[PDB]
């Protein structure tokens, strides 16, 4: 997917670049990874361990946390976690 | 291999639509993809009313996010990107849709 | 590939552009607008003759294109206590040393 | 081309390097020396056996010192240290 | 001469890389001209003739002389001079 | 094609040949052409005590300036870019010259 997209979170694959409401986003290779796998499963609810597997616990809790401060800290919050099960990338 | 014009204009907007470059009054504005496209969009059809379905018809694959929301969203960034100056380009017709033209 | 007036400098091949030897960041309609002047430095230039060399003669709309590009390019090019971009009054655009 | 260890991210191609998502610029000595970290992490290096990998035995180990020091101040900023010094016996880069 | 020198103005002629006390001047292709024709001909004295036929108006040596000063000449030590009625000098003092 | 190195180094300084880069305690130092090929002497020659004579000689053409006054500016520019830290490498042997090694 060229472009890869959803809400007003933007990814180009070919590039590494990401935008969020437009704006540019600089992202190291993991949190690209990690931002991919949100996206391309966006609206389903994703556990640490899945999370582990395929973009390599605490590791992720940590990178998720990266990710939320560069691309997640508006208005409307699209990266969520609902305890003991995962994370989920949604609208809410 | 280089005989080449890839550069679209409306009014004082130039974009290229190979590096994604847009002027507005001859200064550099930068777009993500998705303002780059919606731009392009309203460029092509100058002066055509363009509701909030067609658009995002046009500018997202059908495959995207489909609501209207996010359409509404994209253009006020481009526009405050893009048609920030004392003569505006890009109006709302409300009930209608958006259009690019001249005041 | 030089092409110079008074103390305006292109590079044809970049597209690179200096005033009083400082890098000046033009957009590709202002870079040919420029170089029109500075190929016909000195020869006087009338609007209907810039539109329809640096766009065409039915690129029309409500304010005028070449007036709007002349003052962008003013405002980016002829900062200098002496200006080279003049305007005569129904006839046109020179660019000239005062 | 892509080596990391926690929050630490290398790439083998261009040279770049990423802590905490954010990068880090180093010297080609600084990069050297981080990257035979990474291939080692959990493994306890000794100075002598860093100075003869990255330099030679030859130097003549405060170049040792001298470049972990450096690499530290560069890499190794988060909450949890990553690049322990093991007194004695050397230095590990490990997860705390 | 892909590195060309006088005192400690540095040219390179390839990259029209130009420093100045090892600091980086940025200068334009005709600065870089000018200057490189006054490190050329080091200790001599050029005329506004001479300088013109050679880097290209009377006021336009003497413009970027002005500017190429501002860039390159603003230490303690003066490399650029007038004589006037002669023309410009490129030496220590 | 690139099986390569064009490195120098002494204790925390090193040197890219090819691109000219220079690190000192790995941070990045700027130098004119000049400069880095002062320091490239003084490393190649680290722990020799060098005259003004000989860097003159060695760092310009024959056809340069030939003033000793030039070298000594030069020393002062290079040490104020590569020598600030507090254990000093660029050493100063009044009467004699210059010299790059450990205090
Ligand atoms: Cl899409
Ligand atoms: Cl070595
Ligand atoms: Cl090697
Ligand atoms: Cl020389
Ligand atoms: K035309
Ligand atoms: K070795
Ligand atoms: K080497």
């Amino acid at each position: 997917n060229v472009r890869l997209t959803f809400a007003d979170i933007e990814l180009d694959e070919e590039t590494h670049e990401v935008w969020k409401a437009g704006q540019p986003v600089s992202l190291s290779p993991t949190e690209f990874t990690l931002l991919r796998y949100f996206v391309i499963n966006a609206g389903t609810v994703l556990s640490k361990p899945k999370i582990l597997d395929h973009v390599w616990v605490n590791v992720v809790e940590s990178y998720v946390s990266y990710l939320r401060r560069k691309i997640d800290t508006g208005e409307k919050r699209l990266l969520h976690t609902l305890r003991g099960v995962g994370y989920v990338l949604r609208e809410p």
